[PDB]
């Protein structure tokens, strides 16, 4: 590999993010004019928190993807105090700003890019790992207008820690403390509602009232809302696991992917396609 690069290859700029633990800075690399988001950990507050089996467990799941609906890891190095990891700089943002600005999605865009998260978590969930905390935030368009999905120091590898956003946990989680694959398709029934009523499926005043609603199945859909897309998502949220479309006891993502509102979908080559314009 190229030799280990440092802070001062960089131009620094623009903060793109902070997280609990992590800032993430655009950086543009002096000798190439390369543009990365650059995620800064201080080791002391990681080390201070007991962070080091997520830090650690973050970089190693980033670098077993391979697959473009997925922020790349490019490279890590250190100094005394601060980890760098290089990640693609998704340029268009977050999935949520543009939920946002138009209020929801339709049919076209909301099938689109529901397929092109399908086809990202079969991909994920081929290599046996749980993002866990699935939702618009971790969803990045690149420039191209294509997702990148970020932000696995929450992921889980298989071989029940507490993890999620409240909108998206799933039941399991709230009853167990247990989690797996059909979590990920409980929070994308989640962010497919969300982008057809433009909002989540389950909200409170909160957290305790969203996680009511949620063990409760409580929500309701609005009577605009694509019949095709409705069934869908009725098919993925259910408060028994081993019962959603697309996990391993319903037979996996073949009969997700066969699903009546994907039927205009090619799969093979979603992000060789041409995103449909928002709104
Ligand atoms: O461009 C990016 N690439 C990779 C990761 C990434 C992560 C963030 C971020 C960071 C912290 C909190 C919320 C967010 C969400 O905005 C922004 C841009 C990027």
């Amino acid at each position: 590999q190229p030799r280990k690069k440092r802070p001062e290859d960089f131009k620094f700029g623009k903060i793109l993010g902070e997280g609990s633990f992590s800032t993430v800075v655009l950086a543009r690399e002096l000798a190439t004019s390369r543009e990365y988001a650059i995620k800064i950990l201080e080791k002391r507050h990681i080390i201070k928190e007991n962070k080091v089996p997520y830090v650690t467990r973050e970089r190693d799941v980033m670098s077993r993807l391979d697959h473009p609906f997925f922020v790349k890891l490019y490279f890590t190095f250190q100094d005394d105090e601060k980890l760098y990891f290089g990640l693609s700089y998704a340029k268009n943002g977050e999935l949520l700003k543009y939920i946002r600005k138009i209020g929801s999605f339709d049919e076209t865009c909301t099938r689109f890019y529901t397929a092109e998260i399908v086809s990202a978590l079969e991909y994920l969930h081929g290599k046996g790992i749980i993002h866990r905390d699935l939702k618009p935030e971790n969803i990045l368009l690149n420039e191209d207008m294509h997702i990148q999905i970020t932000d696995f120091g929450t992921a889980k590898v298989l071989s029940n820690s507490f993890v999620g956003t409240a909108q998206y946990v799933s039941p399991e989680l709230l009853t167990e403390k247990s989690a797996c694959k059909s979590s990920d398709l409980w929070a994308l029934g989640c962010i497919i509602y969300q982008l057809v009523a433009g909002l989540p499926p389950f909200r409170a005043g909160n957290e305790y009232l969203i996680f009511q609603k949620i063990i409760k199945l409580e929500y309701d859909f609005p009577e605009k809302f694509f019949p095709k897309a409705r069934d869908l998502v009725e098919k993925l949220l259910v408060l028994d696991a081993t019962k959603r479309l697309g996990c391993e006891e319903m037979e996996g993502y073949g009969p997700l992917k066969a699903h009546p509102f994907f039927e205009s979908v090619t799969w093979e080559n979603l992000h060789q396609q041409t995103p449909p314009k928002l709104t």
